[PDB]
């Protein structure tokens, strides 16, 4: 009677790390993520390394690698494909987002176009996808993944940080308005992760002199461990804290408080 | 040599009475709106009544009322022909949002669409539009209206309260982006006004019972005028004010507070 | 039959230029302040300089001098002093707080004691002697002066800032709790503002060398002027907008936004 | 050999007894600031004799604090020298305060004044004065200031509670943004509606259902925290598992504070 948790995007960011720890607490596994091995872009660790290590936890895996998650039908498709294999839904973890920078008045229409695909449509078709299942049980947790952006969009990031901020207050609402079913929703945005996605947005994977400035701008002076977000994730999901919801919780090492 | 200031929207809500007062200040007048009378869905003052009032009071006007401020053509085309007429655009309050509500599950692709387009497409083409001109001139003052909801997205408003929160993310990034060039960008929401768009959407049009009810919710127990919404609003469009930008400002009675 | 406006540390800060206006508007003044000309330390306008301006204006005025405002008594006597001459108070302008910087755990106790006592106590007995005279009129507006770090307490302001943000939540309580007898309390929070105090604290004084370091901090690239607070600061007292309480406004071009 | 020690304030009740275990099952030394008595003295729901037994067999050693005054310096001063006299270190510091009151804004008294300003903030100013300067000079330390969901919101009947509690966020915003150069992270977390005697009392829900049921109507999630969830939540900030947060506040009130 192993409870079931779903990972998106798993194959890279905090994925890989969040499966083992789900396991280790007792959990089974659907990964959502890119198929191939390392060579193809944005694979960090491969669904093939990965279940050896999950099963040596006990943890059976499905893998879900054929569907588009900004729309409707990939949403559904996908919750739907969760239950036939083990019939429950306890867990959700939905990372979503692009990063795209610039000058205000320099985005094009195709630029605001897929900020607002991959940074509110996820979220919307996402969340209506994985509630109705823990409705239905009477008890479920969800993380949304957005951006520490979201709780200050700055100049140079207008159209990503403010669309950001839309999805957290959507979380806000859907939070609060199923609650009274016993079902969690809350937000987390992250900033200065070291992982590739943040290296090379920010120009610091090719020199280790830019790496040091970059860790200056932190207040802690480093860049997050995926160990460390992994832990945080979890605590939101693992049925230890059913007393928060409708929450938006930074990670950035004090940047954005 | 006056100045001049864009409204639009003009033809409800907040645009009769702020014209009039902007007048009254010595500006210089372009209106978009609704075209027809009094009997046509969507005006309260038709555009014929106020060209003889805002004439008394020495003031201009052009009125604009064949274009999609959806999109970026339509955006564009409205300040072209604001700088065609006058030469110059000082101030403009950009009037945005349709409102929807119900469960978060019941919403629809149509319904997630059309919210997106009028409360975030128009904050996104409107500033792209009315921007240029102001950076080049080196001033500029421009108001948004969003919704007091976007600063609590709550239950049963989950999309246009979050959406609205999105809008209001955009403003903060682009009035501290454009700051530098002397322009002043900033937003208001508000709640509980007295006007025909909330009277109907809280079905207490004709029925004393509820609207007794509605204005219980207030803090201050009452509705506001159009008379005060537009004095707060003008003293953000005519020069007396240039020490704020990329601000959020609630509107609702301390409802938002 | 005019109306009472209440100004406390009227012989510097906002006060003489908010005088003058609110004059203009049509209000009877009283003015607690600082004795002495120019020569005395803290007094910007004399109480004789602005005396005679004001009644050419139309207004009469009371001044106060011999109160202790962190106490009960210095202002009940002070509000008693108010209804003696005029037997009607319907506005008041509360400027409160004194600054202090530097490492936190440099702080004494001396230090602490005194922010407390004009960061907090001012506005706990400030507003008890004010309130009770608008609610048995059903009709009044507040505001009250604390500082854009409240809104962002940052390192070596930790105190000073801290205790602002404690006044900004009393101010938003007590706006809330007597909102339905028809009264209005408001917080304005102001920063890089151009008056000897904020200039003396920076050290930019007959130094364009480092008061140009200070204004490149600002968004817009500039200090404040008083004109322009007294305007935005006028248009809460003055019974033209009546629809928001319990609210915080940042005023620091920018700065805090 | 070579266990970390952990702070806790008020620990004879509220958090502290959970929170006393898991950090001992984490492999941590305790140093508890409380109250002496049994059960029967008031403000003791677990007693210190009561929580030594079982925390020795979780493998950790105790000491026990309860004659300082926590709101002036030299009581926090002192506390902490007695801490490293003992163990030498202060790996993680959990400082619980304040002390509630309600009512119209216009019947508070100075004395309820004065009284809310030395709970709710000296508490905390005087607080981290002590915790701050063995950390620093360690290069790591964890600290998680109590205060209130309330400083959130400030409510009407709550203004000169709510309003203080605000403030020591405010506090501890910057403090836990000034000393992140040095390796230590400060902050904040306000709970309400919390199952523990404290609460029960002061919303007058103990021993009444129906009232029970109506104060649970009022939390999103429609009932209230358990001490296990909150410790739980709480040793996750003093663990040395997350090193990655600071200067921030966290509300544990069921959504109530969202």
């Amino acid at each position: 009677n192993r409870p079931v948790a779903l990972i998106t995007m798993a194959t890279g960011y905090v994925g890989p790390a969040l499966a083992r720890t789900m396991a280790d607490r007792g959990f089974d596994l659907v990964l959502h993520g890119t198929a191939g091995d390392g060579t193809m872009v944005g694979v960090e660790e491969s669904f093939d390394s990965q279940i050896a290590d999950l099963a040596k936890r006990g943890a059976d895996v499905l893998t879900i690698s054929d569907v588009d998650l900004t729309t409707r039908t990939g949403n559904q498709s996908m919750i739907e494909r969760v239950l036939e294999r083990f019939g429950r839904l306890d867990s959700a973890c939905l990372v979503t987002g692009l990063i795209v920078t610039g000058k205000f008045l320099d985005m094009t229409d195709d630029q605001w176009a897929k900020v607002k695909a991959w940074n509110l449509d996820m979220v919307f078709h996402g969340l209506q996808a994985v509630l109705p299942p823990m409705v239905a049980a009477g008890a479920g947790q969800c993380v949304v993944f957005t951006s520490a952006t979201g709780g200050r969009p700055d100049p140079m990031v207008s159209i990503y940080g403010g669309t950001r901020a839309g999805a957290n207050g959507i979380v806000r609402a859907v939070g609060l308005e199923h609650a009274r079913h016993g079902v969690q929703v809350n937000a987390i945005g992250t900033n200065y992760m070291d992982f590739p996605g943040f290296l090379k947005a920010s120009r610091a994977d090719g020199d280790p002199e830019r790496r040091a400035m970059i860790e200056a701008q932190v207040p802690l002076r480093r860049l997050g461990t995926m160990d460390e977000l992994s832990s945080v994730t979890a605590g939101l999901l693992d049925g230890s804290n059913r007393f928060q919801t409708g929450q938006f919780f930074d990670f950035s090492g004090g940047w954005g408080a």
